[PDB]
DNA sequence: GGGAATGGCAGTATTCATCCACAATG
DNA sequence: CCATTGTGGATGAATACTGCCATTCC
């Protein structure tokens, strides 16, 4: 139950944190400010480590297979705000944080208890996440601006990347089938997935790491990006050294370790033998979704 | 003591992680 | 022919994010 490096924490928050402002009609209006991280059960240790680092927030069972860290206590939200002022987000979520902070200022002056303050908060919430609800849209009609200044920041350091990869990353051992034979070959893959809205950040991964490609997929109004590396030299020389030096967190750390085992076997060309390929096929079976 | 704050979850939509096919390349 | 590398395909659930009653407290 250790504590997490602050920049790793910011990286993970950029990946899977959420800043919320919630307004519902009571009988007037109730207003709540909340930071939330929702993860699969297997990574409850992450939430505990985050909790151990901030000394705020509650950890709750969320359904059958998920757990959540909730921070709603107003005094405790100060702790969060101060962290992200010293170690700032760099994805578009930073915009949500800014609005989160602006709403915090309104409530600190107790102005959410007056009608004029509510109208300010509604304007803020309109630009946050999924925006206003239909209750709010009906109660406050017209086109409330959803527009928001676009965030354009570089990756601060590798500690941030390790936190962000701990959330959005993928370390895969792939068995390549061909058509004229039945023997399979091994290929290692590193991937990072993200919505198109952070296209500039994703493209910078190529330069920042020194390898890889950016691919886009599109399904109706759905689209996302994929930073992808396959060339073994780059994976062995440019990806593995980075995460060995900057440690991952959660279950995905164990995936990276098994990933490196396979890489060492490929490096020693033991994967072209049959005792080696067998051990690799075993390691593949028990990592990622197989674990 | 009534409402404001916070706890304590369950719910919903999708942005992710993931396993995979097949073509291209030397 | 073999081994590596490239370009995404396609999936479904782990996320992001939200809704609301219960409890605290002041
Ligand atoms: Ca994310
Ligand atoms: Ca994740």
């Amino acid at each position: 139950r250790e504590s997490i490096n602050p920049w790793i924490l910011t990286g993970f928050a950029d990946a899977e944190g959420s800043f919320g402002l919630y307004i519902y009609n009571r009988n007037r209006y109730t207003t709540r400010l909340r930071f939330t991280i929702t993860l699969h059960n297997k990574d409850k240790s992450i939430l505990e480590n985050i909790q151990s680092t901030w000394k705020v927030g509650i950890i709750t069972n969320n359904g059958d297979n998920a757990v959540s860290l909730h921070v709603s206590r107003f005094e405790d939200l100060k702790v969060i705000i101060d962290h992200f002022e010293k170690y700032p987000l760099i994805t578009q979520k930073l915009g949500d944080y800014k609005l989160f902070k602006q709403a915090f200022s309104v409530m600190e002056n107790k102005e959410h208890l007056k009608e004029n303050g509510i109208k300010e908060l509604v304007r803020i919430k309109a630009k946050m996440n999924w925006g206003l609800t239909d209750e709010l849209k009906k109660a406050f009609p017209g086109n409330i601006s959803r527009e928001r200044p676009l965030i354009n920041k570089n990756i601060p350091n590798f500690k941030w990347l390790a936190g962000f990869t701990s959330g959005e990353g993928h370390f895969g051992v792939e068995l390549i089938k061909n058509s004229r034979n039945s023997r399979v070959h091994v290929r290692l893959r590193f991937e990072i997935a993200q919505h198109v809205r952070d296209k500039n950040l994703m493209n910078s991964l190529i330069t920042y790491l020194g390898c890889g490609y950016i691919y886009e997929q599109n399904y109706s109004e759905r689209s996302w990006l994929r930073f992808s590396v396959s060339k073994f030299s780059d994976i062995n020389d440019k990806i593995i050294p980075v995460f060995q030096e900057n440690t991952l967190i959660g279950v995905k750390l164990e995936d990276f370790e098994d990933w490196c085992k396979v890489a060492k076997l490929i490096e020693e060309k033991k994967h072209l033998t049959e005792s080696g390929l067998d051990e690799i096929k075993k390691i593949k079976l028990n990592m990622n979704k197989g674990r």
